[PDB]
């Protein structure tokens, strides 16, 4: 069933990993002889093989993780590789652990993290979705890209009120439209070497597109890394408003387009780092006092399970956790973490 040439490529790629002393990917750590022999002869119903999982980490020895999901089934079919990788990356999510049911919870318990607008430049909540019944980017055909786009465009064009907007296909996009989207920080392009070597950017840009609302507070990407990337954002710290809008947008889409969700892993994504809630809730925030040290900060951020990115003293701070907690719990801890960071700058 699995081509001998494919088995040969798996064998050569395993050997490549072993011969590289600098390679420290999760792929190399967990694709043992035993796991490789257990998995190599399997194929999903949509036709994905272990190569469609691991090929990017063979090509990019400096990968962090080094593997992706070619479709929903792959997560369970290749569990002897995916399970240890997930456990490692999500910092304790064991093979027997189970993600909770979806729960966006009660938005009226959320607030503005900076009502006086002294610290937070902007607030963003992002999630990701795969559409049930389609392969992920490594195995989508050109036909499936086109058919999926038509379905997506249908549902996005039916947004009403605050979410009403325009869909912009990448195919045939004119230079002036492109410049406007760049100006709004809404454009995406063909993927980096990790995505290319994962077969995630084929038939570019067929079936790829960008949607945003008239107010430019809601943004969807179609067939960048996942089928859908859905983002709510605005100036200031009103996390309640941002998250409310996200829920409304995701919920609209779902009325016609069912999502891929696993009972154990939550929402399924091309990248294993994005499972569970798929949520990254972030702020762009200035904390000049704490910023000085950059350790007392790191130590406090980690204490509220936050992660500090950095794109003067403007930082991007977000929830670190994706799996093992609800959507509500992820957003609420980010909220509590930021309220505590602000409350301590006021004392520094």
């Amino acid at each position: 069933m699995v081509d001998q040439a494919v088995l040969d490529k798996l064998e050569a790629g395993y050997q490549k990993l072993q011969a590289s002393a600098d390679c420290h990917s999760l792929l190399k750590k967990y694709l043992t002889r035993q796991v490789l022999d257990a998995c190599k002869n399997r194929k999903t119903q949509m036709g994905a093989t272990l190569l469609d999982v691991v090929q990017s980490g063979f090509e990019n020895l400096d990968s962090g993780v080094g593997l992706y999901a070619p479709d929903a089934e792959s997560y369970t079919l290749f569990k002897e590789l995916f399970d240890p990788v997930i456990d490692d990356y999500h910092k304790g999510f064991k093979p027997t652990d189970k993600h909770p049911p979806t729960d966006f919870g009660d938005v009226n318990t959320l607030c503005n993290v900076d009502p006086d607008n002294q610290f937070v430049i902007s607030t963003r909540v992002r999630c990701g979705r795969s559409l049930q019944g389609y392969p992920f980017n490594p195995c989508l055909t050109e036909a499936q890209y086109k058919e999926m786009e038509d379905k997506v465009k249908g549902q996005l064009n039916s947004f009403e009120g605050e979410l009403k907007g325009t869909y912009y296909p990448l195919l045939g996009m004119d230079k002036a439209t492109q410049q406007q989207l760049i100006d709004d920080h809404f454009l995406f392009k063909e993927g980096d070497r990790f995505l290319q070597a994962a077969n995630a950017c084929r038939y570019w840009p067929v079936g790829r597109g960008i949607f945003h609302n008239d107010n430019k507070t809601f943004l969807i990407w179609c067939n960048e890394e996942d089928h859908l990337r859905i983002i709510s954002m605005q100036k200031g710290g009103d996390l309640k408003q941002v998250f409310s809008r996200l829920i409304n947008g995701v919920n609209h889409i779902e009325k016609k387009l069912p999502f891929s969700r696993d009972d154990r892993l939550g929402f399924l994504t091309f990248c294993p780092t994005n499972l569970g809630t798929t949520i990254r809730a972030s702020v762009h925030i200035k904390l000049p006092k704490l910023a000085a040290d950059r350790k007392k900060l790191e130590e406090i951020a980690g204490k509220y399970n936050l992660q500090v990115r950095g794109t003067g003293g403007v930082y991007d701070i977000s929830n670190k956790r994706r799996m093992g907690l609800t959507e509500y719990q992820a957003v609420k801890e980010m909220q509590d973490g930021i309220l505590e960071l602000i409350k301590i700058e006021k004392s520094m």
